[PDB]
Parts: structure tokens; C-alpha cells; sequence
């Protein structure tokens, strides 16, 4: 019934996450994204309420797709003999944040503030749902250009949130914290905060701060672009070398740089129309 219920469109991209296509749900013409992954390329498995064997991505997406949030929701899934197929929300028009920043350069702080806030709200949501994303970055954030609303994608390197140590990582290296680089050990939240510092820098500078492992471990941040003392301070805080010197989500959201955020719609009127 998968081919009956969805009309397939153009390929949107492919990579470690599989292949993703543009789609339309024939029911009510809902725009969707159709993502295929081959079974032998799945290392991470978990189980359902009814308890069948599924990719962990499905377990994690189910856990975060209840109610509204800043997460692209899993609408349905299908097993095939050699692959799983996931039906996801698709905003229209949409652009990922990597492309947006490539095209438009470093973001004005008012815009970075709005965007970064919405990311923080989405990541808190995942955390509340018992999900750790583990690959927060520009390419995993979609922008609904009409509503000014950001949406997290790609739970393929994620895990159940826990309070004990993680000793595996298959997210993006240049967003990975120094403790991972040095010990192959991190805890969830504070590694997430590090990734968020990288993202914020990326937003306001138009590129990431560190390329090589030794820069990550050195942790010295240099600004190529004019950025306010308050934004610089938040970034250097998120990027504390010691995980315990990093702020909590609450402390990030109470930081003075974070005050007076624009709502999504205003953000789109000002910056996106
Ligand atoms: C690197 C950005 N872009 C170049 C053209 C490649 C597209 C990667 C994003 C595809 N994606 C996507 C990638 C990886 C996991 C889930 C995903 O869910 C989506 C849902 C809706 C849309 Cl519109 C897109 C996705």
C-alpha cells in the first residue's frame, strides 16, 4: 500500500541517512518526504509497543512526534524486504540552514537569536521525550520560510537519553566535543550544549569555528566577523572545554543575548519575506 498512498516526486538528497524524496500524500495532498534506508545499512535497532524489530530512528521519531514541536514528525513507516521507508513532514517552501547560510552569509544577530531559540526549544523537546539527537548542526535544521519556523531532522545518529556515559558516536565530527575527541566519552546534555555552541558560531560567523581535532581540544575561539560581546560570551560558554563549565539549557535561555526573541512569524516577515 505504500505506492498507492503516496505520489513520489524528485529526489531531495541522499547520504548517511539514506535517500529522501519529495512526496505527496494522495489522501489529502499533504506534502511529505519519503526516506528509504536499506536494512544492511542499519546498525541500530530497537522495538515497538507491539514489539516488532525496527530501526532505532523509528523508535526515537515516534517518541518525539507526539503533539506539535520544532521536530519533523514521523507520519508513517513501511517495511520492505530490503529496506525501511519513513514518511515525514515536509514544509513547503523550505530550505535547510546549511544552504541558507551558504547563500546568505553570516546571519544578523536578531535572526540568529530567533533561530537559535527555536533550536533550543526543539532540543529541549527531544530531551523531555527521552531522546538525544547527537547530530545537531545546520544541515539538520529546516526552515519553513513562510512561517519562520525551524524543524529538526535526522535522528539517525540519535539515542535514548540517559544519565550515564556514552562511548559511541556517529554524529558529525567538527560538532563533537573535546571529551569525545580525547576520551571517547561524553554525557548527553553537555555534548549537546557543545554542538549548540558550534551551531551558534556558525550562525553568526557564517562558518564553523574548528576544523581539526587539535583546534577542538585547544578550544580557543576566534571571530572572523563582528559579533557582540554578549553573543561571543554565550558561544565561549557553550564551548567550555570542561563539560561541567558549560551552561544548562536554562542558563543558555536566560543568557542576556537570548532576551527579546522575535516570534517565528515576525522573524519571517522581517528576514525571510
Ligand atoms: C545537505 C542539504 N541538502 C542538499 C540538497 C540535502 C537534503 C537533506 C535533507 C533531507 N531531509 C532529511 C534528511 C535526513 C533525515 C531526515 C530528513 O527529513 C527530511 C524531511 C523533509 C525534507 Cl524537506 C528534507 C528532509
Amino acid at each position: 500500500p505504500l505506492e498507492s498512498q503516496y505520489q513520489v516526486g524528485p529526489l531531495l538528497g541522499s547520504g548517511g541517512f539514506g535517500s529522501v524524496y519529495s512526496g505527496i500524500r494522495v489522501s489529502d495532498n499533504l506534502p511529505v518526504a519519503i526516506k528509504h534506508v536499506e536494512k544492511d545499512r542499519i546498525s541500530d535497532w530497537g522495538e515497538l509497543p507491539n514489539g516488532t524489530r525496527v530501526p532505532m530512528e523509528v523508535v526515537l521519531l515516534k517518541k518525539v512526534s507526539s503533539g506539535f514541536s520544532g521536530v519533523i514528525r514521523l507520519l508513517d513507516w513501511f517495511e520492505r524486504p530490503d529496506s525501511f521507508v519513513l514518511i515525514l513532514e515536509r514544509p513547503e517552501p523550505v530550505q535547510d540552514l546549511f544552504d541558507f547560510i551558504t547563500e546568505r552569509g553570516a546571519l544578523q544577530e536578531e535572526l540568529a537569536r530567533s533561530f537559535f531559540w527555536q533550536v533550543l526549544e526543539a532540543v529541549r523537546h527531544c530531551h523531555n521525550c527521552g531522546v538525544l539527537h547527537r547530530d545537531i548542526k545546520d544541515e539538520n535544521i529546516l526552515i519553513d520560510l513562510n512561517r519562520g519556523e525551524l524543524k529538526l531532522i535526522d535522528f539517525g545518529s540519535g539515542a535514548l537519553l540517559k544519565d550515564t556515559v556514552y562511548t559511541d558516536f556517529d554524529g558529525t565530527r567538527v560538532y563533537s566535543p573535546p571529551e569525545w575527541i580525547r576520551y571517547h566519552r561524553y554525557h548527553g546534555r553537555s555534548a549537546a550544549v557543545w554542538s549548540l555552541g558550534i551551531l551558534l558560531y556558525d550562525m553568526v560567523c557564517g562558518d564553523i569555528p574548528f576544523e581539526h581535532d587539535e583546534e577542538i581540544i585547544r578550544g580557543q575561539v576566534f571571530f572572523r566577523q563582528r559579533v557582540s560581546s554578549e553573543c561571543q560570551h554565550l558561544i565561549r560558554w557553550c564551548l567550555a572545554l570542561r563539560p561541567s563549565d558549560r551552561p544548562t539549557f536554562e542558563e543558555i535561555q536566560n543568557h542576556p543575548w537570548m532576551q527579546d526573541v522575535l516570534l517565528p512569524q515576525e522573524t519571517a516577515e522581517i528576514h525571510l519575506h
